[PDB]
């Protein structure tokens, strides 16, 4: 019943007789999911197979054209398979066309210059199985088979490719941006679409990004990861006999397999190939505020001031497209002059500002509009292939004299009000200058230096590329590259073809090398094409590190950017998904992520929004965004109760900051994860394979959120190790157990893994005041392990600090009643430049109040006073009184 490989997933035409023309069997069924039409024999035969020390290779040819010709496109013949043993932990294998040069995905990966695999160390081995054609990758260590494509259905045709594989287990994690319902994916007959779309998340709907990467857990504890380097419109299909099916619409099949034994290792090797996450500036770790629809220039200041009054800390203030004159890039609304004033004033208090930018530039504008004009001069816009004119879409920008009525049909609006817009092709070295220059003159306004916006980071959005008209503007498109590309993957609005809510598939783009590519093959690649130049724009213009948040991602997209999870609704399910979403992106190689705290779409509810500020106070990207019409939902728009609560939780977060910042450091330099699923640190505990309602930050910090409405208590799993309650210092005392901890409406349970020590800093109203205050420690010993830890300090905003000199890195170990400090490299914390060391809590010291030694060193020893309660293992040790700094301590 499984083992049935759906022969007819085509949008139209599935039928008993149409199913026989393809060499298949049509047997109707009463079981949900199972394909009436399925395969009974192959159409390609692997022919010649050769092994060597550094790989394998084989030929694939047709038998017979009679049936292959009945499938979507024109089969290619023959094919060729090249399996390369790169490292001992990583493989690639690719099936391409040896004859004609097919579209291959133009993202740079790193790869040992020469296959560096050794027989003693090679961790896998591969066969090319002969009948039916199949590839079998295997972990040498145990027996387990990682990949097994010796299932039927393999198809190759210019614009339709299908390969399949057997999963070694019932545990599969992560795929290209969509709203999955749980972390571990279903397998019980499910198809998911993958294609850059402007889709608010929804079950089974292709959304902003595309990520054909998954992690698979094995029968024992072992983990592996697989990547399909394909940027064409595809879907994947999960089946109950553990097995999935790729159906791309046409590149080559470039696969990379990683098999570090552990989840964290899998991810280190994955990101090693595509690239490790960006390093964020310290200030980006702060809380953030924004909304679609700030009216008055000063409705913002009114907000910023109402916040600092309630002493609810927050580092970043935004503006949506309202700051723009009629939603035009690089224009300032009259309703918003002396916005520049606001910026400069807030950045002066120690705040930071991020600004949104869409990609679509308006060309129906009558006054002078540099952006669009110099855009046409430098020729940076996307246009049809036969020297045709620009491909005109529609998005936010309005026509110049038209009078807008919010009340109107949303279609009505798109026709009467919305200006024609051009889409810059971000591959071109030419579109780089233009873009960097527009960004440039936003920061340093050449004409009106009094209307310069001094942003700190850029938020590119609406870049899938999203257009409000399916295809292009007036008559439309004219093609078959566009609608019914022979196989129309299982996307949203399937009946609308790929044109839907975006550009014409035939639209020409030009790679950086100079060759010509059609939008068909690079659409999933668009927002990615735009990410690095934006990251560089903010870099050059601000002289600083900066940060970029982008909507559309592709693998390696996170090497320059972070990502938020898009247009969620203010609904209770949406809390749990933000956890899922974050974790999946940790996998995808994007560590700076989060959701729209309290919910973008629709009106916030008081309780839900309390809960969400609590959970979200622990997103690496903690922002409270909201759509246009809805009532405001920021922390100071509720009541004293709320304000008071938001203070407590945001304080807690501003404490974790030095730890969170080093996790960001480790993630950038080691590849390791940030928001880290429980199963990643406790793999042998199969209870964690399935828990997706709580997460770690790095290894030591366990966040156990309340995600239900009326509930004021939470059952949460606690793995085999020590879990000290972050607030009080007491070990909960569950080991591999489900507790039901108490959770008031003003509380969210945090716990610290015994064996780890967390640097922590005193909370300020913003990172600027915060970094000056007292640096603490929190040594969580374990009966289970004693204690380890790291801190990384930095000017928190310079470019490539680590990679060139000016940084500080120290490991910390507590063995027997005494904790030491090994400074690995120092270059930022000098005598003249001090890091105040305040307190030094320590939990789990024993019920015996007797120290064998009770006092600290610096080079010179001293015996300060301390509070020890034997009941609750705590051992507090205030030190504000000394002249103790981080560079002279021991």
């Amino acid at each position: 019943d499984e083992e049935k490989i759906d022969c007819y997933p085509d949008e139209n035409g599935a039928s008993a007789e149409n199913c026989t023309a393809r060499g298949c069997i049509w047997e109707a069924s009463n079981s949900s999911g199972v394909p009436f039409c399925y395969f009974v024999n192959d159409l390609y035969s692997v022919s010649d197979v050769q092994y060597n020390s550094h790989g394998a290779t084989a030929d694939i040819s047709l038998k017979s054209s009679v049936y292959a010709n009945a499938f979507p496109s024109t089969p290619v013949n023959p094919l060729r398979l090249d399996v390369t043993y790169h490292k001992n932990e990583m493989l690639q294998f690719k099936i391409y066309d040896p004859n004609k040069n097919r579209y291959e995905v133009p993202v740079p990966l790193n790869i040992p210059s020469m296959p560096s695999s050794t027989p003693e160390g090679q961790l896998y081995d591969v066969l090319i199985k002969k009948n039916p054609f199949g590839i079998e990758i295997r972990r040498k260590s145990t027996g387990t088979i990682i990949w097994d494509s010796q299932l039927l259905g393999f198809t190759f045709s210019d614009m339709f490719i299908r390969i399949s594989t057997r999963l070694p287990s019932k545990y599969l994690y992560g795929f290209g941006e969509t709203e999955h319902r749980s972390y571990r994916r279903d397998l019980e007959w499910h198809t998911w679409g993958m294609f850059s779309r402007d889709q608010p998340p929804g079950y089974k709907k292709n959304s902003y990004g595309v990520h054909p990467y998954y992690m698979g857990l094995e029968e024992d504890g072992s983990a592996h990861g697989v990547l399909l380097l394909n940027s064409n419109a595809m879907d994947v299909t999960f089946q109950p006999l553990p097995a999935l099916t790729y159906r791309t619409t046409g590149g080559v099949l470039d696969f990379y397999v990683f098999l570090g034994p552990t989840p964290e290792l899998v991810t280190q090797q994955y990101t090693e190939l595509i690239g490790r996450p960006v390093m964020v500036p310290y200030w980006s770790l702060g809380f953030q505020l924004c909304r679609y629809g700030y009216q008055n220039d000063s409705e913002i200041a009114s907000l910023y001031d109402e916040m600092v009054a309630a002493q609810i800390p927050y580092d970043v203030q935004y503006s949506d497209i309202d700051y723009m004159e009629r939603q035009l890039d690089f224009t300032l609304s009259p309703k918003f002059a002396g916005f520049p004033a606001l910026i400069n004033r807030m950045k002066a208090d120690g705040m930071r500002v991020i600004l949104i930018l869409d990609p679509a530039i308006s060309g129906n504008e009558t006054q002078p509009y540099p952006a669009f004009t110099r855009g046409v001069e430098d020729d940076v816009f996307i246009k049809y292939p036969n020297d045709g004119d620009i491909v005109w879409g529609k998005v936010w920008p309005d026509f110049p004299d038209v009078v807008v009525n919010g009340s109107l049909d949303w279609d009505s609006q798109v026709e009467l009000y919305r200006a024609y817009v051009a889409f810059p092709d971000f591959f071109r070295n030419s579109t780089a200058k233009w873009w960097k220059r527009e960004i440039e003159e936003l920061y340093n306004n050449p004409q009106n230096p009094e209307r310069s916006l001094k942003f700190d980071g850029m938020w590119i959005d609406m870049n899938e590329p999203s257009s409000f008209v399916n295809g292009a503007v007036s008559p439309g498109c004219r093609d078959a590259s566009l609608n019914h590309p022979p196989y129309m993957p299982h996307l949203e609005s399937r009946d609308r073809g790929l044109s839907s809510k975006t550009l014409c598939m035939e639209s020409q783009q030009i790679l950086p090398d100079g060759s010509l590519v059609q939008h068909y093959n690079v659409h999933n690649l668009y927002g990615w094409s735009q990410t690095r130049p934006t990251y560089e724009a903010v870099q050059e213009v601000t002289g600083q590190r900066g940060v970029v948040i982008t909507r559309s991602t592709f693998p390696s997209s996170g090497r320059w950017a972070g990502h938020w999870l898009g247009d969620n609704t203010a609904a209770w399910d949406q809390l749990k998904k933000s956890i899922i979403g974050m974790m999946e992106f940790s996998l995808f190689g994007i560590s700076y992520t989060g959701a729209d705290i309290c919910g973008f779409f629709q009106d916030a509810e008081y309780e839900m929004c309390v809960r969400w500020m609590q959970l979200g106070a622990f997103y690496p990207f903690s922002r409270n965004h909201n759509t246009i019409g809805t009532r405001r939902q920021d922390p100071v728009s509720w009541d004293v109760a709320f304000v008071n609560i938001s203070r407590t939780v945001l304080q807690t977060r501003y404490t974790l900051l030095p730890y969170l910042y080093t996790l960001m450091h480790k993630a950038h330099t080691e590849g390791v994860t940030v928001v880290r699923p429980l199963l990643h640190e406790f793999v042998s505990d199969q209870v964690t394979w399935d828990i997706d309602s709580q997460f770690l930050l790095g290894p030591a910090f366990l966040v156990s959120p309340v995600l239900e409405r009326n509930a004021r208590n939470v059952t949460a799993y606690f793995p085999r190790a020590r879990w000290y309650d972050y607030y009080t210092g007491v070990d909960i005392n569950a080991r591999g157990e489900w507790k039901t901890l108490p959770a008031p409406l003003d509380h969210i349970n945090l716990h610290v893994r015994g064996g780890y020590i967390l640097p922590w800093q005193e909370p300020a109203l913003n990172t600027h005041l915060s970094r000056q205050k007292f640096m603490g420690f929190k040594i969580a010993l374990d009966d289970e392990g004693t204690a380890g830890g790291w801190l990384f300090w930095d000017d928190g905003q310079s470019i490539d600090t680590y990679g060139k000199g000016l940084y500080y890195l120290a490991s910390f170990s507590a063995s027997q009643n005494t904790m030491q400090s090994h400074i690995i490299f120092n270059n930022y914390i000098t005598g003249t430049n001090p890091l105040k060391l305040g307190y030094i809590e320590i939990w789990g010291v024993g019920s015996v109040p007797v120290t064998s030694v009770s006092i600290s060193v610096s080079g010179m020893v001293i015996t300060p006073s301390f509070n020890n309660d034997p009941t609750t293992q705590v051992l507090s040790i205030d030190v504000t009184d000394r002249n103790i700094s981080l560079h002279n301590f021991t």
